[PDB]
C-alpha cells in the first residue's frame, strides 16, 4: 500500500533535478541511494546474491543518472560477522559485483561500494566460529548486554586493537577499494559512522586508548584519516567518499550528549578540506542527520533536536551528501537543496520505492516499507515492491 | 548627522525586548554593550580617565536594565601596552572603576568588567620604557611590519612565554577579578578574541610552540580554560563570561582560512558546557560574528560568508551574545533575537547613540559615529554625542 498519512510534494522544480558532477560521475539528479544493509548475501563465503542482487540493483538504478551507494561491504572476513552480508575480498565475491556494477551502468546510473569494518557491532560467536577476533578501539567498555552475552557464550572477549592489526585493516582497505575499482565500481565511500569500527575510534565514549590512537581529538581520528590517505593514494581522491553520522546514538555512540562531540567532527571536515586545498579533494562527505539517530526507529522518532549538521558546511567546501528522514518531508528537502552542493540521500523509501526518483520529480504517493523484509532471506520485500504504474495496476490507489 | 541611508525599523515586538537574567542581572532588554577600548585612561597609572569616564557610563547606561561591558582593562602592567587604556591592578585605578560601576548601578544598569591581556599586539617601545617584556604565545611568527619595526627600535624582542610566566598572568587575572567584584562589578569577561593574548594561544599561526600549551586543540585551549577555571573558582561561574571571536583576523589571527578553525571553537564551546552539566555554567559566552572580521572596517567590509557561527548553539546550551555590524541591520537581528537564548551587542553605535535602546525599541534615527574620536585624548566624541531629543533640538533631522 502507500504511505496514508503523507501529502507528496513534485519536487521537480528544486536543485534536487539539478545535474551535478560527484567524482567522475554527472548525477542527473541529487537523490542518492544512501548504503542499505539488506542481508541477501549467501553463506559460506558472504557472497552478493547470485539470485536476485543484480534485480534489486537495476530495478534502482531505473532513473537514468541516479548515484547508487551499496550496501556495506566487509574488506575481509575479520571486518566482518554477518553471515548475510556481503564482502569485496574474494574472487568469487567480486564475480557477482561486476554483474552488479554491468547492470547499474547499463542503466546509465554509478555505483559507489560503501567499505565497512564492523568493530563491536559483530557477532562474537560467528567471529570465533571462524577463528577470527572480536574487534574494537578498547576493552573496558562493551556495546550491550546482548552483545556482551553473545561474547560470554562464544568465549570470545572483544578485543582493543594492536597498531600492527589497525594497519592491517589499512591494508585490507586499500585492497578492497582496488577490487571494488577493477571490477567496475565508480569509487568507494569509507563507512565512518553508524558505531562501526571507524566510528568506535572516532567516540570518546567507545575509545579510551592512550597510545596515539585515542586520548585526544586528532588521536580518535587518526585512523579514519589514515584510511582517507590510503584510499586517495591508491586509487585517486575523485573516486573517494567518507561517511560520517555526528548525532548517531546506533551501536552504542555517543551522540549530543557528548559535548566534544562538534569538535571532533568538526576536526575531521577541517582535515578533509586541508586536504581539497592542498589538490586532493574528495568526491564527497556524507552526513547522516540528526533527524534519525538510530535508523531502525520508525521516521519521527530518535530526532535530537539540540544539534545541526550545518557546521560541516563552514569547514569543508565540497558536495555533501545528507541522510536522514527525508522522504517523507519535501518541504525540508526544498529549502535544503536551496544549497548548491547538497544532495540528499532517501534509505528506507528507496527500499520500497525502486522509482522513487520519478515520485519525488512528480508528487506521486510512496510505497509503504516493510520492516519485516529489511533483512530477510528473501526476493519478498527486495524485489517484489512495485513501480507506481505496477501499484497502480495492483489497486494500490484503492487499498 | 544621523546615518542618511537607513531605514530604521522599531524592534519593541521582538525579544530584544524581553528580559532575561544574564550572571545575577536582571536585564530588561537584550540590547548589550560590549567592551569599546576608547582610550581616554591617564597616564602615568592607566587611570580610568577622572574627568569624563562616569559620565560616558552614565550616559550609556540611561535605558534601565542594560548589561555595559566595559572597555577592556589590563590585569597588571606586563599585561598592557597602551599607555592610555585603563587597568584594574591598582588602588588609583579601582577608586575610578568603583564610581564608574556605582553610577551605572544607579541608573539601574549592570556592569561587566572585560580583563584584558595584550600579547603582541602591545607596543613594544612603550613596554621597553617601563622595563617589561614583549610577550606572546611564540617567538617565530609576529603579527606585522609595524609592530617588527617598533620592536627593532626598541630593542625589546618578541618573546615567547614560559610556563611560569603563564601561570603569573593566571594569578594576575584572578587578582584583577577580584578587584572588579569587590569594587562593585557584577562580573567580568575574559577576552580570548581579536588577536589579544589568549586568542594569540588559540589561533595555529601565532601559536607555534611544543609543550602543552600548543601543538593540538586541547594545548591551544589550555590558557583560555585554565583562566576561566581560575576565575570560577576565585569569583563564582554566574560572575564570568568568555569572549571568542572565531572568523576574527584582527592582530593576525587565521579566521576561516584555517581548516581547523571550527573545531578548535568548537572544543571551547564543549569545555565549557562539559563544565555548564558539571555545575558551573558561565554567565554567557560572547561572539564577534564572521559579519566583521575586523571592527576597523566599515560596516559591510572584512564580511566573511564562508562560515557561521551557529555551530556554537549545537554545543553550548546558555546565553549567547552576538556582535557585529547588527545596528544598521535590524532585519537580521529580528531573525537572530527569535532564539530565546540570544542577546545582541551593538558597539560604534552605541559609541555615536547614548540612547541607542530607545531609539532600537522605537525604530528612530541613529547618530553617525566618528571613527576619528574613537580612541582620541578628548570629550569630544566621547560625551558630547546627542540623544534622539537633544539631536531634535540641535537640527540633526535636517543635516
Ligand atoms: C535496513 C537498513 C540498512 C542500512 N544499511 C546501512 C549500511 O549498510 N551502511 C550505512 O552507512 N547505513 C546504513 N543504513 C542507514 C541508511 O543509509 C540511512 O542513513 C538511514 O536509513 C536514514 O535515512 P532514511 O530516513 O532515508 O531511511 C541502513 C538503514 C536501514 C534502514
Ligand atoms: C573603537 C572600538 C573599540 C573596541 N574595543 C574593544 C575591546 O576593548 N574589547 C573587545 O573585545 N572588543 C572591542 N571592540 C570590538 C567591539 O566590541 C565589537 O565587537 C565590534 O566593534 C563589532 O561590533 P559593531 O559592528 O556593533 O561595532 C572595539 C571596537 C571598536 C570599534
Ligand atoms: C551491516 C551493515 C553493513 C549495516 C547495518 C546497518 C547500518 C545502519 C549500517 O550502517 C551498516
Ligand atoms: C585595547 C583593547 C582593550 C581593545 C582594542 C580593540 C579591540 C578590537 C579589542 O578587542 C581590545
Ligand atoms: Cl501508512
Ligand atoms: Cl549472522
Ligand atoms: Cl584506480
Ligand atoms: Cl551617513
Ligand atoms: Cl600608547
Ligand atoms: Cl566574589
Ligand atoms: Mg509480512
Ligand atoms: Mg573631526
Ligand atoms: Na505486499
Ligand atoms: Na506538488
Ligand atoms: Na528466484
Ligand atoms: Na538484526
Ligand atoms: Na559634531
Ligand atoms: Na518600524
Ligand atoms: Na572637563
Ligand atoms: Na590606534
Amino acid at each position: 500500500s502507500f504511505v496514508k498519512d503523507f501529502k507528496p510534494q513534485a519536487l521537480g522544480d528544486t536543485n534536487l533535478f539539478k545535474p551535478i558532477k560527484i567524482g567522475n560521475n554527472e548525477l542527473l539528479h541529487r537523490a542518492v541511494i544512501p548504503p542499505l544493509t539488506r542481508m541477501r548475501a549467501l553463506h559460506p563465503g558472504n557472497i552478493p546474491n547470485r539470485d536476485w542482487a543484480v534485480e534489486y540493483y537495476t530495478q534502482r538504478a531505473q532513473r537514468p543518472g541516479t548515484m547508487i551507494i551499496t550496501e556495506g561491504a566487509f574488506i575481509s572476513p575479520q571486518a566482518g560477522g554477518y553471515d548475510n552480508a556481503p564482502g569485496v575480498w574474494s574472487e568469487e565475491q567480486m564475480v557477482e559485483w561486476t554483474k552488479i556494477f554491468n547492470a547499474i551502468h547499463e542503466k546509465k546510473s554509478f555505483v559507489w561500494v560503501q567499505l565497512i569494518v564492523l568493530g563491536w557491532a559483530a557477532f562474537p560467536d560467528n567471529l570465533a566460529r571462524d577463528g577470527l577476533r572480536y574487534d574494537s578501539a578498547s576493552d573496558n567498555v562493551f556495546m550491550d548486554a546482548e552483545q556482551e552475552a553473545k561474547a560470554k557464550k562464544a568465549n570470545n572477549p572483544q578485543h582493543s586493537l594492536t597498531k600492527d592489526e589497525i594497519k592491517q585493516y589499512i591494508k585490507e582497505y586499500v585492497q578492497a577499494a582496488k577490487n571494488s575499482i577493477a571490477a567496475g565500481a565508480d569509487g568507494v565511500e569509507i563507512h565512518s559512522a553508524n558505531g562501526y569500527l571507524l566510528n568506535q575510534f572516532l567516540d570518546p565514549h567507545s575509545n579510551t586508548r592512550t597510545d596515539e590512537y585515542g586520548g585526544s581529538i586528532e588521536n580518535r581520528a587518526r585512523f579514519t584519516l589514515e584510511v582517507v590517505d590510503a584510499l586517495v593514494e591508491a586509487i585517486g581522491h575523485e573516486k573517494v567518499g567518507l561517511r560520517l553520522s555526528p548525532y548517531g546514538v546506533f551501536n552504542s555512540m555517543s551522540g549530543g550528549a557528548e559535548t566534544g562531540i562538534v569538535a571532533q567532527y568538526a576536526y575531521v571536515a577541517g582535515e578533509l578540506e586541508k586536504r581539497a586545498k592542498a589538490g586532493k579533494r574528495l568526491a564527497f562527505v556524507h552526513l547522516v542527520e540528526p533527524r534519525v539517530t538510530n535508523p531502525f526507529l520508525t521516521e519521527g522518532e530518535g530526532e535530537y533536536e539540540g544539534g545541526s549538521n550545518d557546521f560541516v558546511y563552514s569547514i569543508w567546501k565540497g558536495p555533501v551528501i545528507r541522510a536522514g528522514n527525508f522522504a517523507l518531508h519535501p518541504e525540508v528537502v526544498r529549502e535544503e537543496v536551496k544549497d548548491k552542493r547538497t544532495l540528499i540521500g532517501y534509505g528506507r523509501f528507496f527500499i520500497s520505492n525502486p522509482d522513487l526518483v520519478d515520485r519525488l520529480e512528480k508528487g506521486l504517493p510512496l510505497n509503504k516499507y516493510d520492516r519485516d523484509t529489511f533483512y530477510q532471506m528473501s526476493a519478498h520485500g527486495y524485489i517484489d515492491y512495485p513501480t507506481y504504474e505496477e501499484a497502480l495496476k495492483l489497486g494500490w490507489d484503492k487499498k
